[PDB]
């Protein structure tokens, strides 16, 4: 009910990868009930990046995932006052990140205040060679770990030469509210594609299409 069918996405992602700093603005749509949303990116500091821009792109909210009725769904009960998560991803040759997001919502707005943060990639590997084509569908498995709903993802980047280059996601998702209740295990499918972009990925429209299930 505070969540109206049509919802605006505004953003700022502050980073660094690799010592590289940068600044990147979002500005997008989407329908919560339906699961989708599509967003227009822009490098404002930092530009032409240094690295493979999909390493971003999960960075730039599970509340633009389609809930079936039975599974209590956390993120659209956390509105208005919002929630943060927290997210590890760990690459199969050593390189590491770090992301935030605080997210927040104004009428029909959600702002979103997002921090990315990487190290260790090593050099001649395909994130600093920019050799990464797309991130493969996921499934997202939820479930409580010490009070705190957590999303686990085995994540695969199809690289130029038809090899996957490996990542796992650990995210924690926390409600700014105290005792929004926590939901039962369960799972959800991503996918995630980048539309359009020009020459040294400055500008990038993106999609995701997410669904909740139980496994059947």
């Amino acid at each position: 009910s505070a969540i109206k069918p049509d919802m605006k996405i505004k953003l700022r992602m502050e980073g660094n990868v690799n010592g590289h700093h940068f600044v990147i603005d979002g500005d997008g749509t989407g329908k919560p009930f339906e699961g989708k949303q599509s967003m227009d990116l822009e490098v404002k500091e930092g530009g032409p990046l240094p690295f493979a821009f999909d390493i971003l792109t999960t960075a730039f909210n599970r509340v633009f995932a389609k809930y079936p009725d039975n599974i209590q769904d956390y993120f659209k009960q956390s509105f208005p006052k919002g929630y943060s998560w927290e997210r590890s991803l760990t690459f199969e040759d050593g390189g590491i990140c770090n992301a935030r997001n605080d997210i927040t919502m104004e009428g029909d707005t959600f702002y979103n205040k997002v921090r990315f943060y990487g190290t260790n990639f090593p050099a001649n590997g395909p994130v600093m060679q920019k050799k990464t084509l797309k991130w493969e569908p996921s499934t997202e498995k939820m479930y409580v770990r010490d009070g705190v709903l957590t999303g686990d993802v085995e994540m695969a980047l199809l690289l130029e030469g038809n090899a996957h280059y490996r990542c796992d996601f650990r995210t924690t998702y926390k409600a700014k509210e105290k005792g929004v209740k926590l939901p039962g295990a369960h799972f959800v499918d991503h996918c995630i594609e980048i539309l359009s972009h020009d020459k040294d990925y400055n500008k990038v429209k993106l999609y995701e299409h997410a669904v909740a299930h139980s496994g059947l």
